[PDB]
């Protein structure tokens, strides 16, 4: 079915339940052996939240290579992701490495350090200028470049500097500040207008490794925001754009990593996105 048409479906039927569970029973199962072996435990944040073994990204160290990140590659899009859990205090150090072995532009995060009394992750970039970070473990340098505050999302110009061999280069830090403590947002206006923010970059681009994209299991936020972008892309490429069957690219993204789109809410607030955003685009 169409998409638009499919909603209202859902909604007069009251169904969006049934339909997520179809998606949580369809979902790949494969292998996540490396996550759980005991000397990573300090490095997950959620035990039921792991990357698959086939599709993780490792580290460029013998001592240890696993971090709690996941490769999303989208083939007819041609768009590529790294979905990854908001850092611990003791992998701060490995996220920023990543951040520098795969050639990223960008980070986008999609939490608070705080929310519902707790911390969801670390503070794991500088408030201030003249007050830099060094991670010590992995031999960088990170800065706080410039930083525009605007009513819905943050943008931070970073400079990440590999210690070893003096090289500098500019990280664009996007951060997405109003998605609130319980529930998904109203509209999805503001959500889209960041996405947007993030594709004008540069940071999608294939000119550059993948986007970091993270909130705080890196399965939630993180599965709305990719799987938006991914089916408005689709939508502009084919002849057809009602043939775009968003329940059949999330549970392409499955393949990748585990649980993406963590409640009905959020499914419906993914038709929702791509729906809205389908008509700004034209
Ligand atoms: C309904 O709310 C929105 C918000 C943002 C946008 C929406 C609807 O339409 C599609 C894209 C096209 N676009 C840009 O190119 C810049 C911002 N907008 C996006």
């Amino acid at each position: 079915m169409e998409m638009e048409k499919e909603f209202e479906q859902i909604d007069k039927s009251g169904s969006w339940a049934a339909i997520y569970q179809d998606i949580r029973h369809e979902a790949s199962d494969f292998p996540s052996r490396v996550a759980k072996l005991p000397k990573n435990k300090n490095r997950n944040r959620y035990r039921d939240v792991s990357p698959f073994d086939h599709s993780r990204i490792k580290l460029h160290q013998e001592d240890n290579d696993y971090i709690n990140a996941s490769l999303i590659k989208m083939e007819e899009a041609q768009r590529s992701y790294i979905l990854t859990q908001g850092p611990l205090p003791n992998t701060v150090g490995h996220f920023w490495e990543m951040v520098w072995e795969q050639k990223s532009r960008g980070v986008v995060m999609l939490n608070r350090v705080m929310e519902k009394g707790s911390l969801k992750c670390a503070q794991y970039w500088p408030q201030k200028e003249e007050k830099e970070m060094i991670f010590e473990d992995t031999n960088l340098k990170l800065t706080l470049i410039s930083e525009d505050i605007k009513s819905y999302y943050t943008v931070r110009q970073l400079e990440l500097e590999n210690l070893t061999t003096q090289e500098t280069r500019e990280i664009l830090h996007f951060h997405y500040t109003t998605w609130p403590d319980f529930g998904v947002p109203e509209s999805p206006a503001s959500f889209l207008n960041f996405l947007f923010k993030v594709r004008e970059s540069g940071s999608l681009s294939p000119e550059h490794g993948p986007v970091v994209v993270h909130c705080s299991a890196g399965i939630g936020r993180s599965g709305t925001f990719c799987l938006a972008d991914t089916c408005l892309l689709l939508m502009d490429k084919r002849k057809d754009p009602s043939s775009v069957d968003i329940k059949k690219v999330l549970l392409e993204m499955r393949k990748f990593r585990m649980g993406l789109i963590q409640t009905a809410d959020q499914l419906r607030f993914s038709y929702l996105a791509v729906i809205e955003g389908a008509k700004f685009i034209m």
